[PDB]
């Protein structure tokens, strides 16, 4: 049948983004629980700025792989719409997916709390934000132009010639698209600490759960669905690489 | 002859373990060296934490890329165990694995320590424990999901058509494999220094044997097991991409 | 049509330089803000000025493989003009690309103080100058090298067969290209913060503009091309790889 | 003639040397500049030693990459005398590379004093020697080892189906080795710096010139050399892929 492919096809996403984040989210735990704030503990030496983008990029990848030929290896909401709004994901299969995708980033980062709780709440929640000494235009802006690098690279990425099984979704060459994450965070994670996926930005959301959290957590949905609607227009019209 | 190219492969794992044990804990307690204490050394100045899950990471990548066609690329009693219960490594040719990498692990193990017995020693050996702050569940849970972020890793790394030499034990890029082991590392050193090892953490636990960090070891075995063993379950059911 | 591909392209060109110029700078910027002067910031706990060479490398190895069956992947005017004195890319194609690629970098450059002139502009804003201690002569002859080293990785990474859209341009693999570029500077920062792109370098002395920047700026466009003269002379002959 | 290609396939070792070492050099120099020793400049800060281990995988692989359909992208002399010994490289071929990368390795990092000949010779000269706190014979062991699995990558990087134009030589996965020789940089920088490759030690030698570094350079032949063997006897014979 079709629906239970497509249902297992989206079982893949939600596992997928459960362990990217958790894992980026501990690492950036880990980092700030290495790392001192102001004293209880040793200042830098952790696995610097450079090690969590790292974490960022490197599971995507790796999941991206893993997801590939099944899901189409999109793990990102901006990602989703982005190639639903290149008319080829099949529109239900994008409200499941983003319900995928934000489903399993709640429960990644509530993996975390889990194994801390002590050292979670002090220590930023892994949670996207502005950083101070940034107006929050600028803030967005990156978040934009950011999500538009991640999301170029991905219909890039698109090799027409291999399709997913049971499908006629695009299976992504994994590791451009990882690295391009990973470039953006080193250029981000200053500013807002990289949101770019709203799944992650919502998913450590919920459970760190903070006024300046919900406050700032408007712009990792808006920015980059801004991106990726213009990375889109960018690659499938004024590129036409429709045909 | 079965038994030629089949200890071709299990000396081939035994080998690549203790290339992987030497290389990965030679870095480590560098890093040790580096900061150490007080009067001796400089902080921050090392390879960076980050580089020492570097070392864990690119080793797997390489020590695959070179027993890829050989034994397959296991380097791991729990990657092993966990394409057993794939039914994808008949019982006998696991259990030798299991043993053959651990050995490696050792004999890579004390192998490091034979350079600097003065230095090792006082810098935690390499050896999988808690970190204090950490309740034993956490430690625990950690591993278990890390292993699984390998194992799924591993098996979504699983080519359907070709095979090691002589066996049907399966061949594909490992790329991903070995950022699977380096992302885990940076989110789990922090809590035990990221086992998802068996043979690793008992190679470690060997050599160094201390009692606090010796009765704790029990853990990187009950752990990455489990974490295989599901992540062997969801990929081969719940996804079920093996079925053809 | 021979201009509808061809501007297809010759944009694409444009964009990835902007997209270029945007994270890298932007990541220097940051990694500026996090040290900064005594009273703000804490050392060390950037991204490391390795990161600052991360993302020169490896958004050029994306921004290769976005655009490969696109532009051809220059991003860079010597890489470009490099191609011509090869006698790969008609004369016409390449001035537009030098052009093209020129005003992307400062439209990226533009864009980035736009979110932080403040910091920007006290903080060198990615301007490619001589550190002190070091004559001018070390700075030229650094330039020269590290393009060369990029531009011979560039041509040693040109497949003989196929082509981008609607012309005689190469398409090839671009990890190597990358890292060339990201080699480079981990051995360049430290002198000038790595140039090896007169796009670049122009782009960043535009919306910086400082005088002794400024006239310093003859360098990095008199230098690559060197290096990428040379490159391309000493592939194409003194190998001869071209011949057949 | 068979003269001009094999001439022309041992330039390409002495120019891809050259580039190979004053990069690492002026890399670990470079990071030795900005990083301080004892004072007048920032402590850390700089690349690190992971930035440094990267310069040498990292140029490599570039290199062999850029060096493999011509020589064969061998680099370095301990790996020259593993493919010697493994019966696949035309003993005058060696002789020939051996002079070609030690030639080069004293080119390159002759072209980082003269870029400073100031901050050169008080930072190290990116000359392999012993750390102070390790006996010889450890230092000795680590470098057989160490060089043992760079070796051991590389005939295991052999393609067979892949081969050198005009040459039986074979070509090299550039990857793996490039990745192969960053890991032990990783695991040996502390103890000596990393020969594994007698042109780099030897190069560095020649311009920094120090009794401290001719006292200890004779490990650097010796360790790398004995490794090289023991690895072609581990792949050749007693996993024996020669058939």
């Amino acid at each position: 049948l079709r629906k239970w492919p497509l249902y297992r096809a989206v079982i893949a996403e939600f596992v997928a983004t459960l362990l990217f984040l958790y894992v980026s989210i501990l690492t950036v735990i880990g980092y700030k629980a290495q790392t001192d704030a102001t004293a209880g503990g040793v200042d830098c030496g952790g696995v610097g700025i450079l090690g969590i983008a790292w974490a960022f990029g490197g599971m995507i990848f790796v999941l991206v792989y893993c997801t590939a030929g099944i899901s189409g290896g999109h793990i990102n909401p901006a990602v989703t719409v982005g190639l639903f709004l290149a008319r080829k994901v099949s529109l239900v299969r994008t409200v499941l997916y983003i319900v995928a995708q934000c489903l399993g980033a709640i429960c990644g980062c509530g993996f975390v709390k889990a194994f801390q709780s002590s050292y979670y709440t002090r220590y930023g929640g892994g949670a996207n934000e502005l950083a101070d000494g940034y107006n929050k235009g600028t803030g967005l802006g990156a978040e934009i132009i950011g999500t538009f690098v991640l999301v170029y690279t991905v219909f890039s990425a698109t090799d027409p010639k291999r399709n997913a099984r049971d499908s006629h979704v695009p299976v992504l060459a994994p590791l451009p698209i990882g690295f391009a994450v990973f470039m953006v965070h080193l250029a981000t994670i200053p500013i807002t600490g990289t949101g770019i996926n709203p799944a992650r930005s919502f998913g450590a959301a919920v459970i760190y759960n903070n006024e300046k959290a919900w406050d700032d957590q408007w712009i990792f949905w808006v920015g980059p669905m801004i991106g990726a609607a213009a990375a889109a227009f960018y690659h499938q019209f004024i590129l036409r690489a429709a045909a």
